[PDB]
């Protein structure tokens, strides 16, 4: 539940993003979420990969610590 989750780098390069760990940290903190908005309803991401994203938010899938790793890191990011 955090960046040092190797799903990350796999689920960044899912989405169009770099694997490298420095930078995965460094585009969620540029781009932070509300406490309020979770990983699959940010508008920062694209409908289709929202709508996948969200599977594993309506069930428990193999992207599981994926998503829910992420999500933590976005909504408890920064100022």
């Amino acid at each position: 539940m955090d960046t040092s989750n190797h799903l990350l780098p796999g689920l960044f390069r899912q989405l169009g993003l770099e694997d490298e760990p420095a930078a995965i940290r460094a585009f969620i903190d540029s781009h932070p979420l509300p406490p309020r908005v979770p990983l699959p309803e940010a508008p920062f991401w694209t409908p289709a990969q929202a709508a996948f994203l969200r599977q594993a938010l309506e069930c428990d899938a193999e992207w599981s610590e994926a998503a829910d790793g992420l999500a933590v890191l976005l909504q408890q990011g920064e100022a």
